[PDB]
């Protein structure tokens, strides 16, 4: 609309030609860019439409597999489609079957669905491949699927409702132990007596040990755990103030002793990555309303035999909406016990995440149980080498 | 607050302490050491982790952590240079250039926190006899805003490289946005496209009064019907060549980008953030440094007042050709209908180089088989008549 595109002569092809494939620019995004010193007619004043014509013809030889043909679709697009075509196996018949049946017959297995995903008939492809309805008859395999699906209903809502429901089962069962593992960890590590007389010990240490003003300390940083071992003996330059910690802390506050079974949880929760788990939660969130909205659009239209749309998608988002308005139920407790948790460690707001808060304890408990063994180690190399002194001296 | 202090000195730990307001709510409200220290053999603890270590004779005094002592000796190692040298060049912003620019990095990672002063004063009568990395630390710790007259002299140093390589840069995105915006070869070229794709793709597909320029990359998608090799671009090319020449003009008018098609602006940003900030440190630590009275050996006013005027000079003028070039860069992408701040030059420019690529190598292709078909056209003479 509007004076401003008054464009006009249009030669147009006497006969049908391949497609370029471009993305035009829309009319009002035009204003104040090169098009508005470009004019394509000046163009056609001097090319020779007739030879373009017979050298791109939209009708070719018998293009063979991976009588004339017709090919629109640009050759780029075309070839990855015969290429899924081919691993498929499926005839156009059969896939529209498997899509207006939310796949019955299970002919479309989920990494497949996932390639058919990648091209679906745009707007552009249908237009382009309207002209032709009349003979679909002998018109390039690739050009063929585009057009048979581009008839079929919403095939685009169709499939990507048809995928979503196959990955939902997995999608959920990958989210829930990670939504656990948090709850469970930001838990374990609030309520567990070891690690907090653990704690209470390292304290007293640090305050008798670096004194001055360096001490006279109420709280450190848990991370501080971590730069323990960091501290040497003067004894020996292997025993480290965590082997220290450790000895003194078994035998004057055995309790302890059950620091790693009331922080079981905290190695497979110092994995899961907030973020990422973010997404997988919206991925799940969205494609539902996706699938809602299809469901509802589907439900105003007239039923049809084979399109057994409705039918089995109210179904599954019954179960589904269910399931998964459960899972952001533990959700939101998770992360509720989580920022509880991070408060209650001195740790800032919002501004660490499990892998690395619990990545902080599981680092610890390695740290602790390897100078454990480490200990032993030296207990019984001590203690041979005790049993040598006795008798060495015994008998001489 | 009943706080038993040690007899004698001990090994440092070197925790992180949290803050006694930062501490409500918290663990800590239901931790109290004082409950630890009725039971602990303190005595025992002493004896473990003394200052005091060997490494017969004399004892060594060593309180900073075996961690941090580990790297400053491993830096110590390489640097090679007794701490009243180091001392020295610090003081003198390296006048014998004794510090290289990567040792400066490192010395700048290992420097004498507050925490580290404070553990280390309570033994300056006895520096003699403290363990290596320990005594650089205090040796340190007793220069003057050491920290920032580093920090200065790593910048300097490392100033002329930074401002080097950032210039050429943004000079690539100033000219790459100029070349894009006059280029008259692209700009025809642009057009004939135009009208392959109005009288190609009929229908409403077309009527097209522009396009993406990403499309560029996707004339070689439409191949031809003669021969599956011979693609669109070709075609293009070829007749391009010979209704409108002043197109074979085009690398001339587009030299410069591939050369702005790499320049990421993120990173161009930070490069020249770390160059404004690192700046302005140097500038406040002078102001700093100038209200405190002269000293022998103290050249850090004098070598720094004579380089911020120098540096402060060769920035201004970043400053400005970067806004220049930002600024054409904005109006280019406007010009061939991208989004407002919705693409980058390595991106934007990108689109061009990889169509410049697929130019030239289809207009290669194109006379390759411009003489293969010249061959066949003289050498199906060599056969087509030796047969009678």
């Amino acid at each position: 609309m509007g004076l401003a595109l008054k464009k006009k002569s249009i030669p147009q092809p006497t006969n049908a030609l391949k497609s370029f494939n471009w993305s035009k620019l829309p009319e009002n995004k035009l204003e104040g860019t090169v098009w508005t010193e470009i004019d394509d007619t000046k163009v056609f004043k001097i090319l020779d439409l007739e030879d373009l014509e017979r050298t791109f013809s939209a009708y070719q030889r018998q293009q063979d597999f991976f009588v004339k043909e017709l090919s629109v679709i640009d050759g780029r697009r075309a070839q990855n489609c015969n290429i899924l075509l081919s691993r498929l196996k499926l005839s156009n018949d059969e896939i529209k079957r498997a899509i207006l049946t939310m796949d019955e017959q299970e002919d479309l297995p989920k990494d497949m669905l996932e390639q058919l995903l990648k091209f679906v008939p745009e707007k552009s492809d249908i237009d382009l491949l309207e002209e032709h309805k009349h003979e679909l008859d002998r018109m390039a395999k690739a050009d063929r699927f585009l057009f048979e699906m581009s008839r079929i209903n919403h095939y685009q809502q169709r499939l990507q409702s048809l995928y979503f429901k196959k990955k939902f089962a997995e999608r959920v069962a990958e989210v829930k132990p990670k939504v656990e593992a948090i709850r469970s960890g930001s838990e374990e590590v609030f309520r567990s007596g070891a690690l907090k007389q653990l704690l209470e010990v390292v304290l007293a240490f640090g305050n008798y040990m670096n004194k001055g003003q360096r001490g006279n300390a109420y709280g450190f940083k848990i991370s501080s755990l971590n730069k323990i071992a960091d501290t040497k003996s003067s004894i020996d330059k292997n025993i480290t103030l965590l082997h220290y910690l450790i000895t003194i802390v078994e035998n004057k506050y055995p309790s302890v002793l059950n620091l790693n079974e009331e922080l079981r949880d905290i190695p497979q929760a110092a994995k899961v990555n907030m973020t990422e788990l973010d997404k997988e939660i919206s991925t799940l969130r969205s494609g539902l309303k996706a699938v809602e909205t299809e469901l509802e659009y589907q439900k105003s239209q007239p039923p049809q035999p084979g399109d057994k749309f409705v039918s089995v998608v109210s179904q599954f988002i019954t179960v589904a909406s269910f399931s998964f308005s459960d899972v952001e139920d533990l959700l939101a407790e998770a992360k509720d016990l989580f920022t509880k948790a991070v408060k209650h460690f001195g740790e800032e707001a919002g501004k660490i995440q499990p892998d690395e808060f619990f990545g902080i304890f599981d680092q610890f408990l390695q740290a602790v149980s390897e100078a454990k063994q480490e200990n032993e180690n030296m207990r019984k190399k001590k203690e041979e080498e005790e049993r040598r002194a006795r008798m060495e001296a015994q008998l001489k």
